């Protein structure tokens, strides 16, 4: 279920994200690369990347666009962390493009974990971050299951 964050938890999330917020595209490029490398089945899901070596596509425009758009969504979720409707809306809007797609929960969760590992958070900040991401996934998966308009 969706579980709101306190004012203090919101602050924790914003602080946890600040290093990424301040280097958003550069972090996105690295994290997205590490994700595709560690979990090689996922590159094929990206039609613009499909059929080429990872190391061939990593410094291309299409690759950086994809990495950037994932991170832009999380940056906006963080923006909206103190507004559950606003937060849900960011997710609602990005969910439609995924609904029809053959992407497993495993794949999305593997990406969440690459992000987590990259942030090297202490347990206090990690707890708050995971509250947010649990909300993120709750909303996203409700929307993938065709129960998106409950957030409207
Ligand atoms: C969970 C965090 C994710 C976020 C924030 C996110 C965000 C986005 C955004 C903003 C778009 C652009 C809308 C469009 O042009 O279609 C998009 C499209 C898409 N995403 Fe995601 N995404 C996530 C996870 C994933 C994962 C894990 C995969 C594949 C393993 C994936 C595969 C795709 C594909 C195939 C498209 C369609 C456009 C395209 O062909 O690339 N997404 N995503
Ligand atoms: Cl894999
Ligand atoms: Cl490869
Ligand atoms: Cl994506
Ligand atoms: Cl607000
Ligand atoms: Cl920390």
């Amino acid at each position: 279920a969706f579980v709101g964050l306190s004012d203090s938890e919101e602050k924790l999330v914003r602080d946890a994200w600040a290093p990424i917020h301040g280097d958003l595209q550069g972090t996105a490029n690295t994290v997205f690369y590490n994700y595709l490398k560690k979990y090689p089945s996922n590159q094929d899901k990206f039609e613009t990347l499909k059929g080429h070596p990872l190391d061939e596509v990593k410094d291309t425009a299409n690759f950086k666009l994809i990495a950037g758009r994932i991170f832009t969504i999380f940056d906006n979720c963080v923006k909206n962390v103190g507004n559950d409707k606003g937060f849900q809306k960011v997710i609602a809007d990005m969910s439609g493009p995924h609904v029809a797609r053959p992407i497993t929960h495993g794949s999305y969760n593997d990406l969440r974990g690459v992000i987590y590992d990259s942030m090297h958070l202490d347990s206090t900040h990690g707890a708050a971050w995971n509250k947010m991401m649990d909300n993120f996934f709750y909303v996203f998966y409700e929307c993938l299951d065709g129960r998106c308009s409950q957030f409207s």
